[PDB]
């Protein structure tokens, strides 16, 4: 049975790895377990750059802490500029994998928010409203009018990161 | 070795999935993992009989042979919150499985979209065997099973079963809709 | 001088869900996609799975006869069986016929009394303030997106012709 | 009678996969889509995020000179940066515009040394009938749990977010 460290304890996320490895590997035994481990950077990202260095960061300490797993999974979500996107990182012992997923343009009041220092979740709660957030879904669940979700764009990202694990041959470590 | 100790992880609650097939177990993670992205389980493969033929040869078989692995499943392997069991069968020339979702209380249940066979699948009925003898072996493999090859890989065995289980779980998605 | 694909309704959803079955076995594929309404010979609300196949084989028939010369023929129909509901889909060409059923799924004890007392949609409308399937998955699936499913399935003769025939 | 809408391409893919967004956020509606072809004014590989973003811009632009009144104009661009590579779709109406990036896939490295026109090499690497008939690059390198088709859908339904929100994304 093997082991997958996710680099987060937030229930989303270590579900998101789930579906992602119960989907592409569905003839192996594995075994999650989440973690909560220091990104080294700011609590919400506000560059390409540095959302991707954070999920890259969560990794390396993940596998610090906790030597010996099958893989270690990295996902932070970031901001730059008018758009919010998540970096996904897979790596195994020898290679890795990686896959920033489809960007999200937020709306002209949102940016202005986060202008003033604002954390995002707060703002869209300001903006959409915390109820029709949560019965929607989510943000993009509410925007999209349920033919996305975070978790459906999360999905493909994560996929996309797998693709040299999938695919040996092509990727050499 | 250098895994956090069990004791420290997170509390969560057992799904019990009546298989001890990797696919199975996996396809019933993906489904509750998509559907409820805020809870998470435990998922746990259990080997219980279904009391009906190792191939169902009729709808109602087939869904007995699932409901059948719920039930002893809840008997021999007491204490999880849902307990899943997934079925394949046949009826004249369509193949089809069976899900059903028990919590305590209550019964979710779906029986995936079917698919024609071809005649000599049929006629020459192992499904698995007859499957690799008329398509082959390699083909069946490097195509992601028959539902794969037969679509062109727009749908495998997985991606229905998918449907058909998060159709098995909306009384537990919708309490108020499907009194227990 | 562009090849015809006739649907066995003008309910558009059923039109569209035809349009990207299509679309997505044979993208290089051209084709005119026409809805067209004809008699089911069945109950308005089919009350078993063996009359709601029916009615869809009956669509298919009664389209092919008032328009011929079409490369495909589509049914598709709805209907319930105790406590599920699913749909049948049918397509036929001139000498092919493949077929499937829909995942089926639980409908609300309220439902079914309400619907046992008469549409569906005014039904559902009422009781929950994507189709059925998108309020009852809360959008983990739609009606499009599992009826997509079975129509795929039901392409299967057509696409492998050495193995059905 | 009916609107049409521009695609800033004549790639029938690029065209269907446009048709398809737009048939399932507007499942009510119906248009004429229209593939043209109108210059990028940027490399014929973009090598950046920005070029490729700007290229899609700037097509859409041409796209709106070229052919005036139209309902909605669709740039679908796709480019490499390090390693990655991904699209940039960018949809206008007459008042507003909706846009976002496709998730990104590393490239294997036999295919980046080659570039060293990625259609050509993907062609040239996995063969012309492969990536025609397998749902592209991302439907042989993920096994078919994703194709182009479907990472493509899930872009343009985000751009097209200001045009069913209104109300939040005003158009000044």
């Amino acid at each position: 049975m093997r082991k997958i460290i996710i680099a987060s304890q937030n229930p989303a996320k270590v579900n998101a790895v789930r579906s992602a490895f119960s989907t592409v590997f569905p003839d192996q035994e594995w075994e999650f377990i989440g973690v909560s481990v220091p990104s080294e950077v700011a609590d919400q990202p506000m560059s390409d750059e540095e959302t991707k260095q954070g999920a890259l960061n969560r990794v390396r300490n993940a596998k610090q802490r906790h030597p010996g797993a099958e893989y270690y999974v990295g996902l932070e979500a970031g901001i730059e500029e008018n758009k919010t996107f998540a970096w996904m990182i897979v790596e195994s012992d020898q290679q890795r994998g990686e896959s920033r997923s489809a960007c999200l343009m937020l709306p002209p009041l949102v940016l202005e928010r986060l202008r003033q220092a604002k954390e995002l979740g707060d703002v869209m709660d300001e903006v959409f409203g915390t109820e029709n957030i949560k019965q929607k879904g989510g943000a993009i669940g509410l925007l999209t009018r349920h033919h996305l979700t975070r978790s459906t764009v999360y999905h493909q990202a994560l996929i996309l990161a797998l693709i040299p694990f999938i695919n040996p041959e092509h990727y050499p470590s």
